[PDB]
């Protein structure tokens, strides 16, 4: 209503129920909205925000709605620290799902996981909508077991340089294709590159990606044009797809859409 554009939401509105933990912008939390709707609530850090910016932005988000894609429902700015509402997923981050030995997943789910962020990240690139962060960390569970991508776009108003170049000692190195360690170069591909990542943390249930190395050792590995190996859980069809996403040359890599219909073939040929 008054003093409220269509991207803010009143924070009066809100009940918090439960702390879901802090990450780098802070704390999250469950609660409800208007009193009957889930809703997370990130709060923002004060410092760590390119605010002004990140505010803009939200506006643009609004706008992005698919099923497999965290809903932006608004921001709280009248306030510090500032708050973004988004919906609920109840079991968490991917990395932390995968890492659950508990679950005992058939490869069938974990396929299933990678074409809901391929789907999602098939959307996004049909709006020219770069994640620039991909990875299991960043992905969420809700309570159906559904993947959705999150923290989209997210990393361009991070205000602690330790995340924001390479020559960062908190840059996603493991993730990271090799045109975007040596030269900054982002673009569709390197979101391809980290999908790729992305299902390989998926096949391994959520190893770190080349484990045994730095960040400094991974860069180099990957200068060399060496790659991951294939997990164990992965099908050689499943495992030429990730592969896909990793040829040195940007252009040769395949885009969204493409790896949607791989994954689909393969689900069919594997049921
Ligand atoms: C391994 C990771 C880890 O330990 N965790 C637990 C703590 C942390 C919980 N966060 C959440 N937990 C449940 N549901 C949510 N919706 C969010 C959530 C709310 C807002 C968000 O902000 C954005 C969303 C989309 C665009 C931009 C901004 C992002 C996420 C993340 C994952
Ligand atoms: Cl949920």
């Amino acid at each position: 209503g008054l003093g409220y554009g269509s991207w803010e939401i009143d924070p009066k509105d809100l009940t918090f129920l439960k702390e879901l933990g802090t990450g780098q912008f802070g704390v999250v939390k469950y609660g409800k909205w208007r009193g009957q709707y889930d809703v997370a609530i990130k709060m923002i850090k004060e410092g760590s925000m390119s605010e002004d910016e990140f505010i803009e932005e939200a506006k643009v988000m609004m706008n992005l709605s698919h099923e497999k894609l965290v809903q932006l429902y608004g921001v709280c700015t009248k306030q510090r620290p500032i708050f973004i509402i988004t919906e609920y997923m109840a079991n968490g981050c991917l990395l932390n799902y995968l890492r659950e030995m508990r679950h005992r997943f058939q490869t069938q789910q974990l396929l299933e996981m990678c074409k809901d962020v391929c789907e999602a990240m098939e959307y996004l690139e049909s709006k020219q909508f770069l994640h620039r962060d991909l990875a299991a960390r960043n992905c969420l569970v809700n309570d159906q077991g559904v993947v959705k991508v999150s923290d989209f776009g997210l990393s361009r108003y991070v205000l602690d340089d330790e995340y924001t170049s390479s020559v960062g000692s908190k840059f996603p190195v493991r993730w990271s294709p090799p045109e975007v360690l040596m030269y900054s170069k982002f673009s569709s591909k390197s979101d391809i590159w980290a999908f790729g990542v992305l299902m390989w943390e998926i096949y391994s249930l959520g190893k770190m990606p080349y484990e045994r190395f730095t960040n400094s050792e991974t860069a180099e590995h990957i200068a060399q044009g060496l790659r991951l190996y294939r997990p164990h859980l992965a099908s050689e069809k499943v495992y030429t797809i990730m592969y896909s996403c990793w040829h040195e040359k940007a252009d040769e890599r395949p885009t969204f859409k493409i790896l949607l219909s791989n994954i689909l073939d393969v689900m069919d040929e594997e049921s």
